[PDB]
């Protein structure tokens, strides 16, 4: 016998990912890059030269970057910039051509680089299903979305998802004069999704189960979350130095993420709470928002409260491994997704506080779907020191909140099964693996 066998191996496979350049968008990208690169593949990360330091210090990956109402102009920077990355890989030696473009949903214009360079796309969205479709029926136009809420109330019923109030709606007249352009990139990651090669979405299927079936019946999406394993941040010594010395169950962590901002007012109310709760506290104030604490209050600051217990401002954490340290009590939260399916893979309830976009049906769905956590009551109307106080006292000192916890600790569990050997996210990102590899 005589002839040529030729194997198509992880090894010789060039996956190529590209984040929107915003922290909820890069990491869990940078996540689902370390699992592929585990299974063997190469993995080369493209980022804007703005955010290459935090993902060059977060993280084996090949990095590359790229140059960075700017928006218009963005999609016409990256979509050169990457397509000359496509074409520099396809022409060198010590990499295999790049075989699939892994690119962040809210830039589906990727698309046409990947298929106009002769490779794959695969569409990653960093929302959940749920909040996903209310997308999609927003794009369809044939529902009336349109909320003028002083006249009446109004709640929109759409197939697979609970009844939703107008508070429950995706919040975009938060962005004034720009809330078209939000919407529509928002609405417009399902322009082209018949032609996507790879839908991914970062949850599990247990987690949206009836809605999850129906997008699986319309569209062939692999539910592949979460990416996070069940990412070094900077004061990752600091906080789990002062965590360890904390009392079980007694920490109270609060962030609203990476970019949401609050107003002075809002500060001082939240502020107010904690200060005087009956719990420690590690709140993180991002450098460019510490002007807005109350002046009565730097990378950290160290208090003893009014009540006698502790608090840390801090200017970032390790949030991952915050959320997983015995000393945390609950998670008050913007629930933007990743902070969310987080939280869930750690066992945390929550406390709702969502400010825009995607964070008011999170929360609708902590509270009153999955059950992990209580929202407060004003969508931008303030959130008042007594109303914290109230949300604090049901979940972390009632037996609602005992019920709360019980059930967070389940969503755990199955998060964690939905991603081990076996597991419906496991099984889908193999089904992704496997695929690429075929001839
Ligand atoms: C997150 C996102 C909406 C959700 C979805 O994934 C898409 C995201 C796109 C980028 C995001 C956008 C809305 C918030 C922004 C940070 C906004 C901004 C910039 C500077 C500032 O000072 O204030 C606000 C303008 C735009 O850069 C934003
Ligand atoms: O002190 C912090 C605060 C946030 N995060 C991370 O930053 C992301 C926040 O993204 P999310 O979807 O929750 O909200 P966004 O910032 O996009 O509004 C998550 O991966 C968090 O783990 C963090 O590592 N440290």
């Amino acid at each position: 016998h005589m002839g040529t066998i030729e194997i198509s191996s992880p090894s010789k496979t060039h996956i190529l990912a590209f984040p929107f350049p915003e922290k909820g968008h890069i990491n869990p990208m940078l996540h689902l890059c370390n699992r592929l690169a585990s299974k063997g593949f190469r993995v080369t990360l493209i980022t804007t030269i703005s955010t290459y330091k935090d993902v060059k210090n977060k993280i084996l990956i090949n990095l590359e970057s790229i140059p960075d109402g700017y928006f218009n102009q963005f999609k016409n920077s990256v979509t050169e910039s990457v397509a000359g990355i496509i074409e520099e890989y396809k022409l060198g030696h010590d990499f295999p051509p790049p075989k699939v473009l892994i690119y962040d949903s809210t830039m589906p214009w990727m698309l046409d680089v990947a298929h106009g360079h002769g490779i794959l796309g695969a569409s990653l969205f960093t929302q959940p299903c749920c909040v996903s479709v209310v997308y999609y029926h927003m794009l369809q136009g044939t529902i009336d979305f349109h909320r003028e809420q002083s006249s009446s109330s109004k709640v929109l019923l759409l197939p697979c998802l609970p009844p939703l109030e107008d508070r429950d709606l995706p919040e975009f007249d938060y962005f004034k004069e720009d809330s078209g352009f939000v919407s529509n990139l928002l609405l417009n990651q399902f322009l082209n999704i018949d032609k996507i090669d790879y839908v991914l979405f970062n949850t599990f299927e247990m987690l949206e189960s009836e809605i999850a079936n129906w997008m699986s019946n319309k569209w062939k999406i692999l539910t592949i979350g979460p990416t996070a394993p069940t990412l070094f941040e900077t004061n990752t010594e600091v906080c789990m130095k002062w965590l360890d010395e904390r009392e079980p169950n007694s920490v109270i962590y609060v962030s609203f993420g990476s970019i949401a901002s609050l107003t002075e007012q809002q500060m001082e109310e939240i502020s107010q709470a904690l200060f005087t709760t009956n719990f420690n506290f590690l709140w993180v104030v991002r450098e460019e928002e510490r002007t807005k604490l109350p002046n009565c209050l730097p990378s950290s600051e160290s208090f003893t409260t009014a009540a006698g217990k502790l608090g840390l401002i801090i200017n970032w954490c390790p949030q991952l491994d915050v959320l997983r340290h015995e000393s945390v009590a609950c998670f008050m939260t913007h629930c933007g997704w990743n902070s969310t399916l987080e939280a869930i893979s750690s066992g945390v309830p929550m406390i709702c506080v969502p400010q825009w976009v995607d964070q008011t049906t999170n929360a609708k769905f902590i509270q009153d779907v999955w059950k992990i956590g209580v929202r407060v009551n004003n969508n931008g109307g303030l959130v008042k020191k007594e109303e914290i106080e109230r949300c604090i006292k049901e979940v972390c000192e009632s037996e609602k909140g005992k019920e709360l916890k019980r059930n967070a600790m389940k969503w755990k569990d199955l998060s964690k099964e939905a991603v081990s050997e076996g597991g419906s996210s496991d099984t889908n990102l193999e089904y992704f693996a496997s695929t690429l590899l075929f001839y």
